[PDB]
């Protein structure tokens, strides 16, 4: 008798609250990650004690996160709902460009990160760190990412089969290829030398110098968690585009549904790294957040 009951669960009640539970996370996502960033901005420009090398590449940092949600995170929900590419041709190759430009972006500008704070902390006077050669350093930032995802946006193919968005590889071996030079260059390397560096920087920094080390100190803090929020927030989706373009898995259609929904939840912590980055300069530096609550009690 309750066969009805609970078929209306497993035909309606469920997908209904599954699709709402994803629309849900990524609008809120959307609006939160665009406005923190914004505001990342904005207290940047108006308290001219923050306008530091480190700051200046943070907003670098939410200048790639706002890329990414302002138009990549709607059409990757699309994508989650529908499994389906509605945007043609031109942008199957343009959005996924983006996409990977923005992650390029996103991790070179947290090594050079790391890296001004290993050399001002670890082996100090060696290198100048000064605020304009940061910004030469940005654009050099852009220029390396935009350069080296041109290959990504060249795999990209829009066929039909209601089109369908992905790569279309030549040989067997080139996308195995291709996606352990991804992952090891956009994800394992930067962030094991980020780590061993901040490890460094840890052990070095743990009278009137005192001063500098309350105030380097708490920056250290924020910039770790910053790394490590990061590579918590890129593992999953990282790991599973290995796993399928790598050794091949999840091709079985028994469990096309769970699959969906990895790495549907995979592709939301990513966009979920831009909401949650201002949230944490909110909360591990006061400079910023004193700027975000006169921007925030308006
Ligand atoms: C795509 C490229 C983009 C690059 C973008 C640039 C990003 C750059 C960011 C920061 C650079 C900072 C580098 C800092 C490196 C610090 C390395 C280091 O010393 O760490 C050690 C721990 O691990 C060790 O033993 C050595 C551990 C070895 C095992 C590592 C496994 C690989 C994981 C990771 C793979 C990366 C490899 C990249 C190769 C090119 C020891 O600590 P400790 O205080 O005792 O030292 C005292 C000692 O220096 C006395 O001689
Ligand atoms: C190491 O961390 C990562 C993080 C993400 C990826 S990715 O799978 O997102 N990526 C590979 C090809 C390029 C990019 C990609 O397909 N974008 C993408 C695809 C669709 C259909 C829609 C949207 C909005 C973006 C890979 C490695
Ligand atoms: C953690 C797993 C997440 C899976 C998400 C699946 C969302 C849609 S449920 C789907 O509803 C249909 C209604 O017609 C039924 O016919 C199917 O049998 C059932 O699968
Ligand atoms: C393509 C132009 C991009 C503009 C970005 C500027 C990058 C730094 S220039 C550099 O600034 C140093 C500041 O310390 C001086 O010491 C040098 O003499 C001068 O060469
Ligand atoms: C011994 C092996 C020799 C192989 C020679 C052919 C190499 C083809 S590369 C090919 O270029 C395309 C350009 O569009 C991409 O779309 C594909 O994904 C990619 O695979």
């Amino acid at each position: 008798e309750d066969e009805f009951l609970r078929y209306l669960w497993r035909d309606y009640l469920y997908p209904k609250q599954y699709a709402w539970v994803l629309i849900a996370a990524y609008v809120a996502v959307f609006v939160v990650a665009l406005v923190g960033n914004t505001l990342v901005c904005l207290a940047v420009w108006r308290n001219h004690h923050m306008r530091t090398v480190t700051n200046y590449f943070l907003v670098n940092l939410s200048l790639a996160d706002v890329l990414a949600t302002a138009i990549c995170l709607p059409a990757s929900l699309l994508v989650d709902i529908t499994e389906s590419w509605l945007f043609g041709h031109a942008l199957c190759k343009v959005i996924p460009y983006l996409q990977a430009v923005s992650v390029s972006v996103a991790v070179l500008t947290l090594s050079f990160i790391a890296l001004d704070r290993w050399y001002a902390i670890c082996h100090p006077l060696l290198f100048k760190s000064t605020a304009r050669r940061a910004l030469g350093s940005i654009l050099g930032i852009w220029a390396v990412s935009l350069a080296i995802m041109v290959p990504q946006a060249a795999v990209m193919e829009c066929s039909s089969v209601f089109s369908v968005c992905d790569e279309r590889w030549a040989d067997d071996l080139a996308p195995k290829i291709y996606h352990s030079c991804f992952f090891i260059v956009t994800y394992l390397a930067p962030l094991g030398l980020m780590a061993m560096a901040y490890f460094q920087i840890f052990r070095k920094l743990w009278s009137a110098e005192v001063k500098q080390m309350r105030a380097r100190r708490k920056t250290a803090k924020m910039l770790m968690v910053v790394v490590l929020v990061f590579a918590l927030c890129y593992l999953p989706i990282s790991v599973l585009n290995v796993l399928k373009r790598v050794f091949g898995m999840f091709r079985q259609a028994s469990d096309r549904e769970a699959v969906y929904a990895a790495f549907t939840f995979s592709h939301w912590l990513v966009y979920a790294n831009s909401a949650a980055n201002p949230i944490i300069y909110n909360f591990l530096s006061g400079k910023f957040r004193e700027q975000f609550k006169a921007a925030f009690s308006w």
